[PDB]
Order: structure tokens, then sequence, then C-alpha cells
DNA sequence: TTTCTAATGCGATCGCATTAGATTTTGTT
């Protein structure tokens, strides 16, 4: 009754009766289009409302999708947030049982390290570490977003190296200093673990919270008080849980003991996913369980999703035989047979030249996409497709219009940051050349042996003879270049404006130095035509994180502005897309193109060789994740062989987590797909061979693969130190309602 | 003026010097 037919196997999800349901919805199979299509016949045909409707998933994008195809149906014929948005609002109702405040702050994954790396600095011990702090708040900051991810809290993890340390000194077979390294690596977790305790007491301290608490604390308002639990049963009738392979373990007994742990039959639980996309476990760090953690005491029911709609046959040819005989629930099926073309070429630049040739004789002869491993790879592809003849799409503290605003506000608070001025002396605007450059550091020499003398500099207060107090005072123009004069009297007459600016706030410092500087009329004038009157996105994005911070402009703001280069990767501004990037994204010509060794499978510290990772007696995935014995181990080449299996171990369990990214970029096909791998790198001595799935395809495609069958040395460069000069003419000559506008502007500034 | 890991390949199970790469990345009010 105005939509499509509904699917024979599909119906089963649909029309099921109410009580708990597991779906393994496999892959491309269109799971969103029978999530919307049970919550219709559960309105339509009684059983709830659409005010007692839940849907959660993670991301904010895919909750907005299932926000509208709920709606669209039921206009046709209304509650879907996140995870982590469901857990801020369980903490605002019921967050006084479990004492935390209410209104808590959320830090900032910048804003955080500046309160981690300040309680580490302050720090009254001994530490006995060969690191350094900004190496010892990546671990407190590792470690304990993993301790409140397992709910584990920090006295569970104090004596685990004691009745390990014993197996060693003792067992006479010295100990062979590869198990001592081990060893000392298990008696660092227990030293660091006062800094892991007075951070917690000082985040409550001043009542600010993160996102693994959030959940933390959710989930053991959960499990703890039944009386929460129950009036959010009452609530929700229908409760749809979508994507329930990435769920973590604290978000795992959050809904178990809120929505069913056995409770109530007469809600409609509907959780979906296969266990075969699961390429997050790592963030994350996770469904079998299902049926056993949601039962009625019967165990729950388990239905399959296996037509795939936007998928050809024989990518369902080459994405059963890559997951079957090592992770096969059951195989997939098709509803013409797209194609599939291999190859393997002597060098990175020769394969960055077949695959953009298959993908520029489909242009100038379709929907098409770039997917790779590595974020650093995207930027050759890029140019190479972009200079075949072909447009390519591919931090916001690199644009060059914020960097500029980053650079000349840094050179108004400290005169010493040189690498700042060379960025504005250099700069477009006031080009200055080499003569200019080394005539003003001779003046700022102009203005400036034992121990004790080695040790009077490196000091806050000593003077290193910085080119920018040369500016404010530049000699005599018998130095510098006539034309060239004129711009340092401009340039100091213009920061001693500004310099008086820093009485006012921090806001209108930056709103004072975007006029002074040519923004906002210049970065509007090099947009082309058709994009519109938009140039100021991402240089409004930066002038409202600005006032949002508020402040010092000094210490604050210059040193957080420089944090979160390092922290968070520049900030977030206003297809070569990786293949973490793409995971709800089907296109037509899809390419893989770097399959060589150390590159896809990508070889790795367990737990028993750095700190942070947490030994898997004490995680919550315990038997996965295989904890060893030690307890037949009466010598000590036991030990040495009972653990070098064990690290074998959790080593495999490394590269089955890189078959599920095959399993994840084969899938979105829909039409051709491209696969191909180098034989030479960039820097390497002896060329990287083909990885085990490129020869693994190659013995699949040969049961249509292109022929395949002293690296690249050469030197990068470039030189340091047009429509504009022809526009420049048109308006030198003559000196859609663009009329009347200047005749409204010349009002205003011709009216006193 | 510059760091650190887990490798690799000679020796006298192991020490012991020499050299390659540095991931991927959601989530509030
Ligand atoms: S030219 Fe290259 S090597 Fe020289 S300073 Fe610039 S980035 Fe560094
Ligand atoms: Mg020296």
């Amino acid at each position: 009754l105005g939509l499509f037919p509904p699917t024979d196997e599909q119906a089963a999800v649909i029309a099921a009766p109410p009580g708990p349901l597991v779906v393994i919805a496999g892959a491309g199979a269109g799971k969103t289009e029978t999530m919307a299509a049970r919550v219709v016949w559960l309105v339509a045909n009684g059983f709830a409302t659409p005010s007692q409707v839940l849907g959660l998933t993670f991301t904010r994008k895919a909750a907005g999708q299932l926000l509208r195809r709920v709606r669209t149906r039921l206009a046709r014929l209304a509650t879907v947030s996140t995870y982590h948005a469901f857990a801020g609002t369980l903490l605002r109702e019921h967050g006084l049982l479990l004492p935390v405040e209410p209104d808590t702050r959320l830090l900032s994954e910048t804003e955080l390290w500046q309160l981690a790396y300040d309680v580490v600095c302050a720090h009254p011990g001994h530490l006995d570490t060969e690191k350094t702090p900004a190496a010892v708040t990546a671990m407190v900051l590792r470690l304990s977003g993993a301790l409140a991810e397992h709910l584990v809290d920090t006295d569970q993890l104090r004596d685990t190296h004691v009745e390990l340390e014993r197996l060693v000194h003792t067992l006479p077979a010295g100990p062979s200093q590869w198990l001592l390294r081990m060893l000392a690596t298990q008696t660092e977790r227990t030293e660091l673990v006062p800094l892991i305790d007075a951070l917690h007491q000082r985040m409550r301290a001043e009542k600010v919270m993160d996102f693994g608490m959030q959940m933390a604390a959710a989930a053991r308002l959960a499990a703890r008080f039944p009386q929460v639990g129950e009036q959010l049963r009452q609530r929700f009738r229908v409760v749809l849980l979508d994507e329930y392979q990435d769920t973590g373990h604290a978000q795992r007994i959050a809904l178990s003991s809120l929505f069913g742990g056995g409770a109530d039959d007469g809600l409609a639980l509907t959780a979906v996913g296969d266990p075969i996309q699961s390429i997050y476990g790592w963030r994350g760090a996770s469904l079998p369980r299902f049926t056993t953690d949601f039962p009625y005491g019967t165990p729950a029911p388990t239905l399959e999703l296996r037509t795939s709609w936007r998928n050809p046959p024989s990518t369902l040819h080459v994405a059963n035989a890559v997951s079957e005989e090592a992770r096969r629930v059951r195989a997939l099926r098709p509803r013409e047979p797209g194609t599939i073309r291999c190859a393997l070429l002597n060098n990175v630049a020769a394969e960055r030249d077949w695959v953009a040739d298959h993908l520029a004789r489909a242009y100038h002869g379709p929907t098409a996409a770039v997917l790779v491993r590595r974020n650093a790879d995207a930027a050759p592809m890029a140019e190479a497709l972009t200079a075949r003849g072909v447009p390519v799409e591919v931090g916001l503290l690199a644009v060059p219009e914020v960097a500029d605003l980053v650079a000349m506000l840094r050179l108004i608070a400290d005169p010493t940051a040189g690498s700042a001025v060379m960025r504005i002396l250099t700069g477009p605007r006031w080009r200055f050349g080499a003569r200019d450059i080394a005539a003003l550091w001779r003046r700022a020499v102009e203005l400036d042996l034992g121990t004790a003398d080695i040790v009077a500099q490196a000091a806050p207060d000593a003077d290193t003879a910085c080119v920018a107090d040369a500016i404010c005072d530049p000699g005599d123009a018998e130095r510098y270049s006539p034309a060239g004069y004129e711009r340092i009297v401009a340039l100091g007459r213009e920061l001693t404006m500004l310099r008086a600016h820093l009485g006012h706030p921090l806001p209108e410092l930056v709103a004072e130095v975007r006029r002074v500087l040519g923004l906002d009329a210049e970065a509007r004038a090099a947009r082309p035509v058709a994009a519109g009157w938009a140039g100021t996105e991402n240089l409004d994005r930066f002038s409202d994180l600005v006032s949002d911070f508020a402040g010092a402009s000094v210490s604050a703001l210059l040193a957080y502005l420089d944090a979160a280069v390092e922290v968070e990767n520049g900030l977030a501004p206003a297809q070569i897309l990786t293949v973490h990037a793409a995971k709800g994204l089907e296109w037509q010509v899809v390419a893989v193109p770097h399959l060589s060794a150390r590159v896809f499978p990508s070889t790795a510290r367990t737990w028993l060789t750095d700190a942070s990772d947490l030994p898997p007696l004490l995680r919550g995935d315990r038997a996965g994740v295989p904890v060893l014995d030690t307890s037949d181990i009466y010598d000590r080449k036991i030990l040495s062989d009972k653990i070098s299996d064990h690290k074998k171990s959790l080593d495999q369990r490394r590269v089955d987590e890189e078959r599920r990214l095959l399993y994840v970029a084969i899938t979105r096909a829909e039409d051709t797909l491209l696969l191909s791998g180098h034989h030479w790198g960039a820097t390497e001595s002896k060329p990287r061979g083909p990885s085990e799935f490129l020869c693994e395809l190659k013995t699949i495609l040969e049961e249509g693969e292109i022929e395949h069958w002293p690296l690249r040395d050469q030197v990068v460069e470039a030189l340091w130190p047009d429509h504009v000069h022809r526009g420049a003419q048109l308006v030198a000559a003559a000196m859609e309602g663009w009329a009347a506008d200047v005749d409204a502007l010349l009002a205003e500034r011709e009216r006193p």
C-alpha cells in the first residue's frame, strides 16, 4: 500500500510476535528497510504507539537515517538517538542514586590532555621510568580508558605480576633476558596505578567527565538499581538495537539490565547484526551470547537475511570464498555478473597508473571511489588521478586562511616565535625577498663560557636576539631596499596598534586581527563563480571555537592551539576516502589499490610487551582472547614455550580481523571491482612481496586477471620564492542587483 | 642539538651489534 513488495524471507523479521528476537543481517542486504518495516507492523496492527519507539545506533548520521524512515512511513500511514546520548539522559534523570552531580561538563580530547598532563607534572614521587612526560600521559589516558571500558576500577590491577615473577626466578630449567623485559613491563602497570587514580580524584573534584565514563557510570546505574530500569521499560514498548556487532562490554550490561534480562515478554525487542563485519573491535573491543543474555528461560530465536540487493554475482563468489574456510553462519546469495580485475605491478606509481587508467577509461569513455588502508597513501593517488584529466575529491588549523590568523596572533603575544615570522614576511601580503630577510637578522643581532654562564641562559627571561624586535626598531634605511623599508615601517605601525588590544576580551582581538588583515575579503575572491557567495565557512568555524573557549590569549588559546595540532590532528573543519571511512557507502567502481605485504595485513604490541594493554585475566571478553594457563609450568623452558605459543595465538587473532576488512570492502561493490598490489615500495632496499590476500585471490580467480608478472629514488623539489593580472586591467580601464547594493552601502559610509 | 620498538642475522639457548617504520578513529548539551 504505497511502497515496494516485501520479500518472503523478510516477513519473519516483520511478522514476528512480541519478545526478544535476533536477526543475522548480512552485507548490503538493506537492514534499515526491514527495521522500519517492523515499526509499521507494530503501529497499524496494534502493540504500540508512535511515541513508544526507541532506536539506538552508534553514529549520529545512521540514527538520522533511521529517524526519517520511521516518520516517512508513519506520515504515509519517534525517538531515535545514539548510545552515548542515551547515557547522558539516563544520568540526568536517575543520576543521584549513584552519586554523580547533574549538569556535569564533558571534556574534549584536547582539553582532557590539558588536564591529564597537569596531574603527571605534579606527582610527588619517583616513578623509576626511562620515559618522558607526554609519554607517561599517553599511558595514563590509555589504561584509564580501558579500565572504564571493562568496568575494572584500579583494585584488580594491583599485584598481578606476582605469581608470574615467582615462575621465572624459581624453576631451575639465567632467566634469558627476553623474559626479564616481559617481567619489567608488568611491574610498570602497578607503578603507574597512583597516576590513573589521582586523575579521577581531580575529575570528580571539578565535576567534569569523559566519554568512557558516561557509559561506565550509566552501566553502574543499570545493574545496581532495578527501579531505574523499570521506569524505562514502561515508557518504550518497542526497542531497536541496530548494529549490535560493534557493541562493547560496558554498553552490553547496560542494555541487558534495563531492557529485558529475562524480565518482560510484552516488549518487542529486536537486535540485528552479522558477526563477520566486526572491523571496529580494536577501539570498542567487543552477539553469540545473544539468546543467552536476553532470554525469555528458553533461549532467544534466530533468523537470517541472506539476500543481497546492492551487490552483483561474482562479488559473492569472491566474498564467500574469502569468508568461508576461516570464519563461517551461512553463505549469502544474489538476486549481470559484475567483473573483477586483478593486477600486480613492479612499482607503486606504475600501479597508481594501472588503477588510474581503468578509472579514466570509464569517465571520458559513474560513481567511483578508492579505498586505501593508510590515510597518508591517499595524497599520491589523488594527484595521479587528477593529472590524467579526472576531477578528484579527497585539519582546520592548516587551512591557509586560519593558519595566517593563527600566525599573526602569536607574533603579537610572544616575539620569540620566529617560525611564525617567516610565515608572515614570506606570505602573499608584503612579499619579502631573500636580501631583506637577511638584512633584518643582521639588525636583530646588533640589538643583543663556564658552567654557570652556560646555564645562565635557557631561562624564561634570557635574551636570544630574535627578529621581531628589529621590526619595532628597524634602524636607518641604508640597509634595506627602498621599497622594502616602507613595509617594515608599515608592519611595525600595524603591530603597535594591535598590541595595545591585549586588555580587550580574547574574542575581540580575533575579530580585530581579522579586520586589519585582509581576511574575509580575500577569502571570498579565491572561490569560483558558481560556488555562490560562500567564502568564510571555516574562518567562522574558528571564531566560534575561540569564543567557546573563553582565557588569556597568551598561555590560554595559544598553548591550547598547540595541543590540538598534536592530539586530535588539527580540528574539525567545515573519492579517496579510507576503508574505515566508508562502511555503509556503495559505489559503482571500487578500487582497493595497495595489497602488498606489511601494508594491507598491517603488521603489534601484546599485553606482555607494553604497560597500557590490559592482561586478558582481567577483561570481560575472556574464554576468545586466550588467557594462558601457567599451572602445569613446573620448569623454565616450558614458560618460554607456554608464552611464546600464547603470543602467536594473540597474533593470529590480529590477522582474522584483516579478512573482515576484505569482506567489508569487497561487498561495497554494486558493479565492477578493482584489485591490485605493488612489488617495489618507496624506500626499501629489498622489495615488499604481495600479501597473502592477493596471492590467495589469484588462486580464486584462476578457478579475469590482468597481466601481473632498484626502487624509486627520485627527488621531489620546489623553488622559493594569470586571470588576476588580466582582471586587474578591466578595473584599471574603468577607473543580479549589484547596482543598488553599492548605492545602499555608500549611503551609510557617507552619513555621519 | 635530536626518539623507541620489535625486529633481523652473525656469533659463542643465548647475548650481542646493526638497521627499517611511526596505523585506522563514534561518541554531548
Ligand atoms: S624544504 Fe623540506 S627539508 Fe627544507 S625546511 Fe622545508 S620541509 Fe624541511
Ligand atoms: Mg659535539
